[PDB]
């Protein structure tokens, strides 16, 4: 089935974003492990896997709609300390949140309701799982101090 | 432990190559699935997972050596038909083979024997698993014809 | 127990033949695997194992009869394509068939009935298992065409 | 098989080093236990066992090569506080790393490839397991403070 | 992938050597059984199987490198008494050891690191398993006498 | 609890003795294995483990008493033949026996009854297990001859 | 059997001491629980049970020796904060240690070796289990601070 060209283009924009998010969580999880923060490695490794699944869902939808997926990831922006890394991932998730919301509106406009539903599922993951968790970590640092927070993530 | 700068740089060159190979097998496996060739999807999906493990091993080694991983994948070059896709993946694996062999020689020269061993393991995977399998598929097409070959991959 | 010298000599002739057949099926099975014909690899690998057992039975009988086994295999004649390999193995099995039948007659003449029985067991394997299967494969190529046959052996 | 005298001598130098490392981790693990840091006792007790296995591999190789093992351990240099003990073990592992790398080069030069492979296995353990872990602990102290770090090791 | 002609030729030299070693242990194991030394039969039968695996690894590597395997075994040199058989197998294993070491150096020179690794694995088997065991048996004969040694191998 | 300085010093003397005994049984067990005497390897490997436990008990007691353990092993004196090795280990165990008995008397004198009990446990192991077994082996050699004895230890 | 009156009297002195120690650990364990330090409650509750077993062993021995047990516990001296409670229990265990050592000497003098052995078992518990653990806790407070220590005992 040929999808609407505007929708296929927008899905491709989301795809390169998710390929990049996957890779930013790849490098951050391994950086966390390099420093001995096993709990932070485990969570970001999980979020890398979630992003790979998000990317896969978009890629498959684009092919189903007879489009050609764009596989070049967007640039990533890794941090250099734990607070910078949390903040950088939260900034990225806020960007993805806004991009997904715009995409849901566009899919509704072009009457592509299945693509809309794919994006809504990813939007709920973005808001309720990764972004919320990042906000929580930054809030814990603010409440107990960075040193106590880091101790808790060994 | 601070690694030798030339070795760290070369590992980074291999890393961006493996991130790209992962993504080329991501798109090819899903293209194969889009056309209904389940056996080709299954093999390339497996090879995508293997490439992710190769990339992970290099990334972790670079961090251990106190280097900074380069996460921008090299460009990929997907094909548009099954023969083109097999040929494109074989070309990529031949490139990776040559790059790994050069890296093993460089690691020996700089007396980084653990990095050498990591690359040798990936070299054996490259020669004996993916590249050999691709050569076999292209040889089967040549022996039984493309139509019979495609039938066998449903 | 000292065996009859003519019988021991003839068993040695069969032994060098079976050592050679083992090795011809060793190289053919791995050639089949090299090309991606897993079903042909599996059958010839099995027939290599059967030949090793045939050789072992003859070797042990020669020692029991106080003879000295000849361990130099006869020359082998591998093919270069699937039809040539099937034909070459069928030619070899026809040669072994004739040699075993001659040996059974010789054992009867010299009243070595246990050696006769060992050869009869190998003769039945030769006629009813490997040679018959090879004839069947060549007949399938003739009935469905080489390309369809090769497809079936992946 | 008589080994090359230079290689046997060098393996003996490594052996007395590993016997000493075993004993330095013996005393440090029990010191950690004496102070109530169970997690540090457990890790160093494990590393003592690993060193015993390293020493055993070298000793057996020297005997196989018809050499006579030197069983006098090198001197050890235990610390008196947790940071000093971590630093002392990291210094020792860095020394062993350099000694193994030199030994691998020497084995290659004298074409003793099996001894080279034994040393490479120990080199990978040294770099990727104990030395890396020690670097991580010292980095955790630097990131969260010594008091928080010690709390985490109870 | 086309291998380096010098490496393929050398692998073929090793292959005919391993096919011969397989057959020398075939005849010796059965000779040991013929005399009632079950423990010597069991060990040499195992070493025959190991040699078959060594030969298989070389054969498959030669095919992968697009070479043509040479399947004519080298001549064998069986002994006529238990001490002669042990000595003959030890001489053969020392020859294989030297040939493998030369091959590892040649593979390094031609930058064929996977072939090098295949040979190193076989080299370790040769030095640490069969050759060492043969040296041990000859040493036991020297320490307890041949008659006591033979009794122990029933 | 601060131990009596004379008792702590004496425990340290026993500790360096047990570290040495551990290492003498390490080298002897592997020498026995090198010659193919599996039963002698197994027993001395066990006695090496027992000595490690003896050393550990002393080391921990010294730390508990707020002393500083001495980790330099005494010199060892390995033999070069099976009878010399048995005799050398029996001489060492007789030395340890005398040293432990002296230590038990000293602990009683200084009213350190728990240290006394630790030494009594080791004394019983020394007399009733290793030393007695060594005496038995030397007696078996004397009763059946060295060649028969060695045969029994394969 | 009538015990020596001096020994029976001394065992009674130890009995009233152990009845008191039981009760001091009864009140401290429940105080720790009252404040929410579950780990400190669990350890002191265990030590209360151990003291009950110590008291039981002495009581039964006194009856066996036809003596009359004294069941009035000595006075206890509970602390009012965690550091005071640890210190008070360590002072009590040091007192019990000295009393047991004196009792062992007295039992030896009066040739009551079974009573001596009962006291030695309790002495080892006192030195190696409770007193050592208390010393460790006070040392942890000194190394990480009281606030971190208390956090670890929730
Ligand atoms: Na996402
Ligand atoms: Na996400
Ligand atoms: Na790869
Ligand atoms: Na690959
Ligand atoms: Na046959
Ligand atoms: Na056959
Ligand atoms: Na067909
Ligand atoms: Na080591
Ligand atoms: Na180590
Ligand atoms: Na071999
Ligand atoms: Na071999
Ligand atoms: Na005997
Ligand atoms: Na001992
Ligand atoms: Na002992
Ligand atoms: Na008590
Ligand atoms: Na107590
Ligand atoms: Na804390």
């Amino acid at each position: 089935m040929q999808g609407h060209p505007e929708v296929i283009d927008y899905l491709n924009t989301l795809l390169t974003g998710e390929l990049a998010a996957r890779d930013q969580y790849f490098i951050h999880s391994r950086m966390y492990e390099d420093w001995g923060f096993s709990k932070l490695y485990e969570r970001l490794n999980h979020e890398m896997e979630e992003e790979t699944q998000h990317a896969d869902a978009l890629l498959r939808r684009i092919l189903l709609l007879e489009g050609t997926p764009r596989m070049r990831p967007d640039d990533i922006h890794p941090g250099t300390t734990v607070p910078e890394m949390l903040e950088a991932d939260l900034k990225l998730e806020r960007h993805v949140r806004a991009a997904l919301a715009k995409g849901i509106a566009l899919c509704e406009q072009h009457k592509d309701f299945v693509s809309r539903d794919i994006l809504k599922a990813q939007l709920a993951d973005t808001e309720e799982d990764h972004a919320y968790w990042l906000e929580q970590q930054l809030g814990l640092i603010a409440r107990m101090g960075l040193e106590n927070y880091l101790q808790s993530q060994i």
